[PDB]
């Protein structure tokens, strides 16, 4: 009822759920909140080439990428769609949220060189931030987010981009 069945992190609801009550914790505490939009590239030629069976298996390869990297109590790690991620990562500025942004994407890139199973494989990540000072309300830091993700599946896939 709380986690995706096929890659074992948080779904949907329990992601929603979780950051409106960061958003009002950062609120109060002033600690910048930072979201990751994360969609994988060229999904559906993947799927084509390689079969169902092995789309699913990227995504969980996918999963564990990131949850490899985001590691501190106030992280969550979602299923937040049928080919994306989105992780909550609270009381962490946009610097910061960029570095492991880099992590994220640079591992799943090297996902098929160092396991010969795995296909070759990018993913598109999409950063926004709400700090101290900023007026946005919630539904704007989630807006700014998936933004900048359809920003970096359009010019050119795999690559990170940081709202405005
Ligand atoms: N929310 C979240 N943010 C993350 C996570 N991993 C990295 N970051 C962000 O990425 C920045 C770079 O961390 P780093 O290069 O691993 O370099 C880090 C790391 O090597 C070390 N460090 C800090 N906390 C821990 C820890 O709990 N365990 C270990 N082993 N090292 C830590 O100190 C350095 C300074 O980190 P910061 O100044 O905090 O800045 C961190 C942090 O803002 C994560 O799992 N969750």
């Amino acid at each position: 009822a709380a986690t995706d069945a096929l890659t074992g992190v948080a779904n949907r609801r329990m992601l929603d759920q979780s950051l409106r009550h960061e958003w009002f914790r950062a609120q109060r505490s002033g600690k910048p909140l930072s979201l990751l939009m994360i969609d994988a590239d060229h999904f559906k030629a993947f799927n084509d080439r390689h079969g169902h069976q092995a789309g699913d298996q990227a995504l969980r390869e996918l999963a564990r990428v990131i949850t490899t990297n985001v590691r501190r109590p106030a992280d969550l790690v979602a299923r937040y769609g049928g080919e994306e991620f989105s992780v909550i990562l609270a009381e962490t500025d946009s610097v910061g949220a960029q570095q492991i942004a880099e992590h994220i994407r640079a591992a799943v890139e090297q996902l098929s060189s160092v396991n010969e199973d795995q296909s070759p494989m990018t993913v598109s990540i999409g950063i926004s931030t709400w700090t101290a000072t900023s007026e946005i309300s919630l539904e704007q830091l989630l807006f700014a987010a998936d933004k900048a993700l359809y920003q970096a599946k359009e010019g050119g896939r795999n690559r990170v981009v940081v709202a405005a």
